[PDB]
C-alpha cells in the first residue's frame, strides 16, 4: 500500500561549478510529474547522495520537496555511513515536508546483524514518516536478506517497504514471499528497469529505476497496461526495458549516462556530475544516442 | 622512505554525548609516543572516520596534530565517497600541520579504473604533502591491485606508500615486488597485526594495526629486535601478534573492542563509540580481558 | 540454428541399488517426447553426471540414445575435470548416435584463459558433432563470459550454442548481443525456468531447465504461444515458471526434488539419487506437493 | 597426533603418452624420503587427482604405496564429486596398504551442510584408516569452517586432521583454536608454503605444500630448527618460503610449474602434465629458473 508504482530516482541537476541547478532540476521534476509517475525519490544513488555533503543534501531535499509542492508523494534518501547524520537528515526531511525516507544499510563497515537491526530501529524511531529500506548489495557488500527485512517490518510498523536493487529473480521472488507473506501491504520495489515486469508478475509493487528519468513513459505505460489486464501490452513495454540497462555499462558511476540520456530524450539540462564521477566522452555519448534511437526513445 | 615503522591507527576518544574527549585522546597519544612508535595516524577505520561529519573530522585532526606537536610524524585520513570533501579535508590537513594524508578508495561506487586513477591524481595534486594509499578490500569491495598502485606511484611523485589491509601473504608479497621493485623507497605497511613480521621479512616497512593502541610495545619491540638482527626475539613478539586478532571477532565494527582493550591494558579512557557501532556487552568484555591476560598484555 | 526450443535436462532414473532404471528412464523419455519437447539432454547437472563413473555414463548415454531412437534430437553431457575423459565420452557419444554434446568448463581448477580456450578447441576437434557450451558459474566458480564464448564460436564452427545457467538478465542479454550479434545462428539457451520468457524476448532460443522433467507442458506451451504471437498467453505460462524455482531451495543438490516432483506430477518412478545427494525427507516432500498443487501442476 | 610435520603432495610423473612414469615417480619419492620428510601424500591437487580416472588413481596409489614400502607414512587422496567412487578409492587405498586417506569436500555441487556431514561420516565409516580432511575453498567454492571441522571431529574418531589450503592467517588460527582446543591431537596442516612458520607458531602441526617436491630441505630444516628451539634459524628458512609462491603465478594449473622446478633443482623427470593443464612455455621456464637461482635453490 505505500509508495507503489513508478517512482523515479531523480537525478540532481548541477551547474558547471557543481552547485544545484534549480531551473534544470525543476524542469526535470515537472517532466516526470507530467509523465504520470506515482512519486519522486531524491538523493538516491542516481541522485548522487554519496558525493554530496550533509548541508548540500538538506538544501537539495528542501528545494525538491518545495518544488514538488505535494503533487506526488516525495521520498528523500537520507542514508550513509554516519548514523548520527542519517537521523539528522531524516528528521530534516520530515520537518521539510517529505512523505517518506529511503535508508540504505551502512556500506563501509558491514555491521553485525544486531547492530544493523538496531541501526534501522533507531532511524525508524527518529521520525514518524514511513521508511523504505534500500538493498544494493553490489555496492554495499551486505545483503538485506528477505528474513532480515521481515524481522525489521515485524519490529517497526513505520518500516513499510524496500527498494531491492539486484539482478536476481530469486531475490525479488523470495523478498515478496517472505515479507509480503507476513505483511501484505509491505511494498516491494525493484531497483533495475529490466525487473519491473517480473516484479509485478511476482506480486511486487513497481520500480524505482534509472530509466524513470529519461523514459518514464515506458514504465508508466507498462504499469497502466498491467493494471488494466492488458498483459501483452505490458510485455511489449517490458521488451524495451529489457534492453535499456545496456547503457549503464558505458561508465561507472553511470550517473553521467543517465543525465546524458535525459538531454538526448529532449530535456536540455546541464549534465555536470560530482567527482569521482566524470563527464561522459563524446564517443560514448554517441553510443548512448544510437542505443536510445534503436529503442525509439529519442 | 617515508612513514616506515610502527604507526598506530589511533582510536578517537569520545565523551558520552559523542564529542571529542580531549583529555582522553591526549593521554592516549602521549602513551603511544612514550611507547616509541614511529608516527601516528588519526581518522583511519579504527579512528571512526566513516561515522564522523566533515567538520568533526577537521576538529579532530586539528586537535590531534596540535597535541602531537611534531614529536612524531602525523598522518590524517581524509578519504570518503565525496571527492570534493576529500580535497577539502586534505587541504585542511596540510594547513593544520599534518605530515601526510592517507586516502582510501571510494567505497560506495566501485568506480572504473580510469575514474579511480583520476580520483587519486586529483587528490594528490590538491596538496604538497606525501600521500599514503589505503587498501581495505574486505570493506571497500574494490581491491587496489599491485599493478594499479604501481601505475599511481609512476604517475604522481607524492604517492609514496600504501597501508595494505588484507589477510593475504600473496597480496603483501606482490605489492612489495611490483611497487617497491619499480620504486625502492615506496613504503609498504600492512594493516593487520599478525602480518607485521611477514611484511618485514618480505622487504616491506612496518604496520598500521589496531593493537598499536593498547599494546604498542609488542610491535615496537618486534621492529627494534628485527632492526637489531635478533630474529628470534622478533619472532617471539610475532607469536603474541599472531594471537591478538582473535579479539576483533567479538563485535563488528570492533572499534569498541579496541577501546575496551585500551582500558584493560591500563589507560582509563572513555570507551564510547559512534553509531552504528555499539557498546561491547559485559560477557564479551570479560572474554577480552581473559584473552589479554593469557597474552600477558595486562 | 541448432538445438533451439525446449530441451529438458532429463533426470536419470536409478533403482534402489543405484543402477540405471531402464523402464523408469524410458517411461520418462516417452512422457517428455509426447509433451512436445524439441530435444532431450542426458547427463547434465540434473541427470547427475558428476556423481557417475565414466563407464556408467557411457552405458546411460547409449541406453538413452537407443531408447529415443531419433524421435527428437539428443544431447549428451560429456564434461568433467578429466579432459582425456571428456574426449573419450564425447567420441563415445558420437559413435553411439548422439546429435550433439554439452560441455561445461573444468570446475575444479579454474584454468587460465589460454588453457580454457585450448580445452574447448580440443574437445570440439575430437568430434564432428555440434558442441553446446555449458556455463554454470555458481557451481564452476568460473564464468564463460560473452567475450570468451564469442572467441570460441569464432575459433570452431562446431561450437554452436550455450546453455547459460545464471540468475542474471544482464548475462543473458549480453551473451545474446555479443555472440549472436557476431553469429546470428549461435543458440542461446537459459538454464533456469524463470528466465525462459526473458530469454525469448531478448532474442534467445529457449531453455534447458529442470521443470522440463515434471511440467514440460508449461515451457512447451509458453514457446508455442510465443511463436504464435500470443504474448499474453506466453506471459501467463511465465507467471507459473516464475514460481517454480522455489522448490529448488528444498535441498542441495536438488536432483532429489526434481524426481519427487516427477512422481507427484503423475509418473511413478523410483526417486533414488546418488551420493552425496540424499532422499528428500517427508516433510519436504509434502512441501513440494503443496507448491505443485498451488501452481495447478498436480 | 597423526601425520604431523612435512608431508609433500607428491607430483605424479607421467610419460609423453600420459601414463605413469614409474622410474621417475620412484626417483622423486626416494629424493623426498632422503631429504627427511615425515610422510608422503599422493593424488592431492598437485598429484593431478582431478585429471585422472578412477582406475588410473588406483594404479598410481598402489605403485606409490609399494615403492615407499613403509619407510614413511603414506596418504592417498581419494576424493572427488562421485561419493560412491570416493568410498571405492578409499577402501582400495586401505587394502593397498596406505596409512591414511585425504578427502576434499565435493566441489561441483556445494552440498547442504547436512549432506556434507553425512558425506564425510560415510567416507570415514567405510575404512578403519585415519582420515585427513582437505579444505581448498579457492577451488571448491565451499569453505570447511573451523566449526564444521570441529563437528566432524566430534562425530567420528577417525577424522583426525585437516589440510587447510588458504592464504589466511585468521583461518589457520581459528581452525587451530576451535578444533585443536576441543581435540588436542587433531592435526592441522597448512597447504601453502608461506604459512608453515605461522602455522607452527599458532600451535599447528606442519605443511603439505608444493615446494616439498623440489625443495623439501627448506621445510624440513625449518621444522627441525623450530623443534630444536632455534627460532631465528626457522625464520631464515621461512624467508625463503615467503618468496617461493611467486612461481605459482606462472600458469594455472601450476602443476606444470612444480615439475619444471623439480627438474631445475636437480632431478630430471618428465614434466608432462594432463590436460587441461599444458606444458610451460620456455620464457616462463627461464623466469622460474632465475627465481630459483635468486633463492639459491639450484
Ligand atoms: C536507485 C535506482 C537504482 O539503484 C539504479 O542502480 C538504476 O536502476 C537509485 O537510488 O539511484
Ligand atoms: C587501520 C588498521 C586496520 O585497517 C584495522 O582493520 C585493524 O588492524 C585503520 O585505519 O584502522
Ligand atoms: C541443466 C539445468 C540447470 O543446469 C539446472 O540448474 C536446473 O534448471 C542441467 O544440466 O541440469
Ligand atoms: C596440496 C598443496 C596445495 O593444495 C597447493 O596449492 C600447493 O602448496 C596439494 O594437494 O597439492
Amino acid at each position: 500500500a505505500l509508495f507503489t508504482g513508478i517512482i523515479p530516482p531523480v537525478s540532481t541537476i548541477f551547474t558547471a561549478d557543481g552547485q544545484l541547478d534549480k531551473p534544470g532540476t525543476a524542469a526535470l521534476i515537472d517532466d516526470l510529474i507530467k509523465a504520470g509517475v506515482d512519486g519522486l525519490f531524491f538523493l538516491g544513488s542516481g541522485g548522487e547522495f554519496s558525493q554530496l555533503g550533509a548541508e548540500e543534501r538538506k538544501a537539495i531535499a528542501r528545494f525538491a520537496i518545495d518544488h514538488v509542492d505535494r503533487r506526488v508523494p516525495v521520498l528523500i534518501g537520507t542514508g550513509g555511513t554516519n548514523a548520527r547524520e542519517t537521523i539528522e537528515l531524516s528528521q530534516h526531511a520530515q520537518q521539510a515536508g517529505a512523505d517518506g525516507i529511503v535508508v540504505i544499510n551502512p556500506y563501509y563497515w558491514k555491521v553485525s546483524e544486531a547492530n544493523l537491526i538496531r541501526y534501522f530501529e533507531q532511524v525508524a524511531d527518529s521520525v514518524t514518516l514511513p521508511v523504505m529500506l534500500y538493498n544494493f548489495p553490489a555496492l554495499t557488500g551486505q545483503d538485506l536478506t528477505p528474513a532480515l527485512v521481515k524481522t525489521l517490518a515485524d519490529s517497526r510498523s513505520n518500516i513499510i517497504g524496500i527498494k531491492d536493487t539486484i539482478d536476481s529473480v530469486a531475490h525479488l521472488r523470495s523478498m515478496i514471499h517472505t515479507v509480503k507473506g507476513a505483511h501484505p501491504h509491505f511494498t516491494v520495489l525493484c531497483g533495475y528497469d529490466d525487473h519491473l515486469f517480473n516484479t509485478l508478475l511476482l506480486g511486487g509493487d513497481g520500480a524505482i529505476s534509472a530509466s524513470g528519468n529519461f523514459a518514464p513513459q515506458v514504465s508508466v505505460n507498462l504499469l497502466k497496461a498491467w493494471r488494466d489486464g492488458d498483459v501483452a501490452k505490458a510485455a511489449g513495454y517490458h521488451q524495451t526495458l529489457l534492453q535499456i540497462p545496456q547503457m549503464y555499462q558505458l561508465d561507472t558511476p553511470f550517473v553521467n549516462v543517465i543525465k546524458e540520456a535525459i538531454v538526448l530524450c529532449g530535456r536540455p539540462v546541464s549534465t555536470h556530475v560530482l567527482p569521482p564521477a566524470s563527464p561522459l566522452d563524446e564517443p560514448r555519448k554517441a553510443q548512448l544516442k544510437t542505443l536510445l534511437q534503436q529503442l525509439k526513445l529519442c
